[PDB]
């Protein structure tokens, strides 16, 4: 399904959705898109659906903060399975994109649920993506307005390499 199913599965990504608005709030970016998708079946394995028989989801995020541009992309974890890191990837060519998301769909779901970051270094580079990782106890408890604006600082943060 390539349908953006962004409204309807928005409860499953609560603190990610809170880290979009801080970003527009403190961090001047500017969202270019929000998509939604389903996770493609890849054999006979069962990580595409979450535990309650629903299809896990992931949310890719265009966004703008300083004349440059960057994606994250978030995996639905609300059955409770190991939390994977949020994806910030640079120099994404958004005329490929549809096709190139398609394939790291693919790549999470056949990675039993891990970025497929061999399929990232050929798409983007080893330097156009990296791991975020999310604010500790996220899922179990809530987290602090300043822990959420931290997760924030380390999204658009520079990286050494």
């Amino acid at each position: 399904d390539a349908t953006n199913y962004n409204s309807i599965f928005a409860n499953r990504f609560a603190a990610f959705d809170e880290l979009l608005s801080i970003l527009k709030t403190k961090f001047a970016c500017r969202v270019l898109f929000e998509e939604t998708l389903v996770l493609p079946k890849v054999g006979r394995s069962r990580l595409h659906l979450c535990k309650d028989g629903s299809p896990r989801v992931i949310k890719a995020v265009g966004v703008q903060r300083n004349g440059s541009e960057f994606v994250l992309l978030e995996v639905d974890v609300s059955d409770g399975v190991k939390m994977l890191s949020t994806k910030v990837l640079s120099g994404v060519d958004s005329e490929t994109w549809r096709n190139d998301f398609e394939k790291i769909r693919r790549g999470v779901v056949k990675s039993s649920l891990n970025w497929p970051n061999s399929l990232f270094d050929q798409l983007y580079g080893q330097d156009g993506h990296r791991g975020v990782n999310h604010p500790k106890g996220l899922g179990e408890l809530q987290v602090s307005r300043e822990n959420m604006e931290g997760w924030a600082e380390r999204v658009v943060r520079e990286q050494f390499t």
